[PDB]
């Protein structure tokens, strides 16, 4: 029973497509499965939006700060800090730990509208050598995840990649990459995703995303106690429509890929 296999059998018996990439970062080993196919990447793609305006503010020191009105028009289906501040402002950075914490859609939205659109987070993509990520649409529609369409994918290992070179490489500067970071690990959503399959101590911050045809992602970077980090990225997805969605696949998919670190 190889790492390999037992991710095949639990493919197999799911009854999707799976796609999982690891980066060992104390060797840059890796553990790779479909990890060159495209999967929708749903909400996990709100982690690029949010280091895009992380990017801005390294240049613009009152940027983070800027106010945003939110109205009651701004408002899509899942927008449960917005919702709070209706009538109200918030900051970009608030925005930026809304969409990240919470998975809130109008704060996504709001990002992408300070950009100017998708095809600017495509092109910050581009600027750090991730040929690969493609958003095309906003919220909700970015969650379609319809088979064989292209539009907002990416695969496991370019996503993989550009993870690490967010939080623990060259992407950003500093204060920016601890403020990520800081996003990331207090995620209130993935608790029974990749956290589940691993060991309780271990620190983690992810961002998670799911939508239709039983979509079901996270994106994580790992802390163990007394190693060097591990980014993991599992994607799944299903071949109908209105399939659930399976947080417990990628719980398993991680304590496969992990034992032994």
């Amino acid at each position: 029973n190889s790492v390999q296999q037992q991710l095949e059998a639990l493919e197999k018996s799911s009854g999707g497509r799976l796609g999982v990439a690891l980066i060992n970062t104390a060797d840059n080993s890796q553990i790779l499965y479909r990890a060159d196919e495209r999967f929708a990447m749903c909400s996990t793609s709100k982690v690029m939006a949010a280091a895009a305006v992380l990017k801005q503010s390294e240049s613009d020191k009152h940027l983070l700060n800027q106010r945003v009105e939110i109205k009651k028009s701004d408002l899509v289906n899942y927008n449960p800090i917005a919702e709070k501040h209706v009538n109200g402002t918030m900051t970009l950075a608030e925005l930026g730990a809304a969409a990240l914490q919470y998975s809130d859609n109008t704060a996504m939205n709001k990002l992408i509208a300070h950009l100017g659109g998708p095809d600017k987070v495509t092109a910050f993509a581009r600027s750090l050598g991730d040929e690969t990520f493609r958003l095309d649409r906003t919220q909700p529609t970015l969650n379609t995840a319809i088979p064989g369409d292209p539009r907002d994918t990416t695969t496991p290992l370019a996503m993989a990649q550009t993870l690490k070179n967010l939080t623990l490489g060259k992407a950003l500067a500093e204060t920016q990459r601890a403020q990520l970071v800081t996003w990331l690990k207090g995620n209130t959503t993935g608790s029974a995703s990749i956290r589940a399959g691993l060991p309780k101590s271990w620190v983690v911050g992810d961002k998670t995303g799911s939508g239709d045809y039983g979509t079901t992602n996270d994106i994580a970077v790992i802390w163990p106690e007394n190693h060097a980090p591990l980014v993991l990225v599992t994607y799944f997805t299903q071949p109908e429509q209105k399939a659930e969605n399976r947080n417990d696949i990628l719980a398993a998919a991680a304590k496969i890929v992990t034992h032994g670190f």
